[PDB]
């Protein structure tokens, strides 16, 4: 199929693009480069084994979106583009709402204009809000995200839902991601955050590479087995694979298809640290700090639905997640070149 | 004060403008005329007793918004502009999200740019969602609106809230309206809907004027005193007055000030019909029809807070609401001239 991948040069999108190309689809990447570099493109094509077309631009530019859609005869759109720094979203809400809410709105508006009716959206477990019931299941009603980022994600899910209702021929997949980590097995592609990493894995990696002193473990008094926070980590490659499958199986299948994409099990901060220490051959330095604002104690996904309906499940392990990250970090300590 | 009134040529905004001018404020009206006519302007100035400046344009045009803000040294913005047809919102969701969500977003973004930090937003009781507890009180957590229109209103309330948190110097009033009806006492200004009126009062008026046959009373088996739906109707003039007061008292008072604006009592469909029959001197024709999709049985506002904090309460009666509407309808059967 002909697919437009917004945010295609980013972490998750890049890996998805590679998997998409491997499956012989025709890929058009649309990215504004606010959080990625052009230097990833050649890697995508190399690892993907096929050339993806790249367009530098913004999802907020409806006219351009419409043009691309028509120009490339797109069949389906995978929408990864947007801003995702939780803390920053609290400090700069408007940017979040603009890029995520308006951004998606402009994009689907262009789709309507170009008669494109297959969409895949990068959603988040954040949409479940403060749910005491875990694991999280797609049948649970959504709650109230605590950050503007989280809220922006739920708002889009809602707008998408109403759109489908009004344009019942659309097939829209709401893919709720858990905690993506890992890197391509080659070690030549991976997450390349700029500045201080907000997420656990990359932070650990940076500590391991010798860039940072010690990992601050946010909280050690949680009602969990070891006192640290518990989450569902999923290898970016599994996530990527899930996207391809969802795209292939849901295209032209009318409805709003919601799926949690996670491993279906939780691991604590310590579990993650331990796996990394093992992967990098040295104990990762760390210390306990106070709980981080808005952090939930423990949650993970119930990924039965995706298994059942899409025959998709993760296949990479936590160790792999850690090994792959280390390999990329270690092979490319400066990330992608300017 | 210097105030920008978006949607100023519309139903609620026009009346507010008149009251604003009467209080000697400097008014700049910004409206795209998608749901009003220029012919109201002269009436506003006449009844307002002072000239308001008019700018034809769209809230979605951030650059223009910014310009107006700076050009007129605006101190505070009253935001009435947007789309409000509930049923249509279900059929055309994107337009609602664009005009309301993005629309407001562009506007407050311009405000930020122009350093304007006092805002008043036209909200709705819809934000309470399906609340069994009535009357509705500002302390209740919001629920889930059933239409894209309702959702759009709640989304903005949320975006506004996060914005204030990030820009704590802002004063933002979330004015939750109930069911606005009535017209200026002169009978020369009032609601001028195009096509089939979606709301009760104007529909009744059109039946009374001889334009329509009979009023369809949506449902007669509700768990109410007479079986018909119960709502809190508030005279547009009271609503207008509330806006002036809120503007004057909350300006430069940091925070998110939420107030329900309603009479604080409910009236059924029959109560309304009866008042109108009385006002127009003839029995209004009507019949019972099935319940309308998404209609709640009964609700009204608890308006104690606004009384307490702003010393504001309604002063017009239901009879007045009906009389005033009839007078306008009867004096201007074709509404405002093209
Ligand atoms: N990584 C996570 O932990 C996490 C979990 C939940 C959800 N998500 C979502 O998944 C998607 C992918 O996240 P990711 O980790 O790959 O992030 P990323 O930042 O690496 O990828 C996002 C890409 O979007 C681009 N972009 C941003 N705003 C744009 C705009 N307006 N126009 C065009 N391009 C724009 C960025 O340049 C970047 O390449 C995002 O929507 C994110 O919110 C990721
Ligand atoms: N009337 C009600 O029953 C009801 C109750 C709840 C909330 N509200 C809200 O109060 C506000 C006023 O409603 P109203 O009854 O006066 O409606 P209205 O349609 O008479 O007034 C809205 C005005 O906004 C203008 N407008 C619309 N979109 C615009 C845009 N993008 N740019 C610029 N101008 C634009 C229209 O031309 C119109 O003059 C609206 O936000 C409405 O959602 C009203
Ligand atoms: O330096 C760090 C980073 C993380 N953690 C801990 O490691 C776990 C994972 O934290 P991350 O920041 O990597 O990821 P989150 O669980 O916070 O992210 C989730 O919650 C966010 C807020 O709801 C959403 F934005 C997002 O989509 C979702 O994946 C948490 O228990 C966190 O407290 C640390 O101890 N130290
Ligand atoms: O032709 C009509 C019109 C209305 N009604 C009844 O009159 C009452 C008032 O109906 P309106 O349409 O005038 O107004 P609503 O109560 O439906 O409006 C409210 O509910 C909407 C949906 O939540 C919101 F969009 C909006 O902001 C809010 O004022 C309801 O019981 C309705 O069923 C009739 O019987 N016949
Ligand atoms: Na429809
Ligand atoms: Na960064
Ligand atoms: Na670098
Ligand atoms: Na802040
Ligand atoms: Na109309
Ligand atoms: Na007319």
């Amino acid at each position: 199929m002909r697919v437009l991948v917004t945010g295609g040069s980013g972490y998750i999108g890049s890996h998805t693009c590679v998997q998409l190309l491997q499956n012989g689809h025709d890929v058009i990447i649309l990215d504004n480069l606010c959080n990625s570099k052009r230097s990833v493109l050649p890697v995508i094509e190399r690892l993907g084994g096929k050339h993806p077309t790249f367009v530098e631009g913004d999802i907020r530019n409806e006219a351009l979106m419409t043009e691309i859609l028509h120009d490339h005869a797109i069949d389906t759109v995978i929408h990864f583009a947007g801003l995702k720094a939780v803390g920053e979203s609290v400090q700069k809400p408007l940017e979040y709402y603009d890029n995520n809410v308006n951004g998606t709105l402009r994009l689907i508006s262009a789709m309507r204009a170009a008669n494109v009716k297959n969409f895949i959206f990068s959603s988040s477990a954040t949409v479940y809000g403060d749910n005491p019931k875990i694991p999280y299941v797609e049948s649970f009603p959504t709650g109230t995200p605590q950050s503007p980022y989280g809220k922006s994600k739920l708002m889009v899910e809602q707008i998408l839902t109403d759109l489908q209702k009004a344009q019942p021929d659309w097939s829209i997949a709401l893919l709720r991601y858990f905690n993506p980590v890992g890197a391509h097995p080659s070690g030549d592609m991976g997450e390349d955050p700029q500045g201080i990493p907000n997420n656990l894995m990359p932070y650990i990696a940076q500590v391991a590479v010798g860039r940072r002193d010690s990992l601050a473990i946010f909280g050690n008094d949680y009602p969990t087995e070891d006192g640290t926070g518990v989450r569902d980590y999923i290898h970016v490659m599994d996530l990527a694979d899930g996207h391809v499958v969802a795209m292939e199986k849901l295209a032209n299948k009318p409805g709003v298809h919601i799926y949690n994409l996670g491993a279906g099990v939780g691991n604590s901060v310590l579990d993650v640290v331990n796996a990394f220490s093992k992967a990098c051959g040295k104990p990762v330095n760390y210390h306990f700090a106070p709980r981080r604002e808005g952090d939930l104690p423990a949650y993970w996904a119930d990924a039965s639905k995706a298994d059942r309906e899409l025959n998709w499940r993760v296949t990479r392990t936590l160790d792999e997640m850690a090994q792959d990250t280390w390999h990329w970090q270690s092979r490319h300590p400066q990330g992608y070149p300017d």
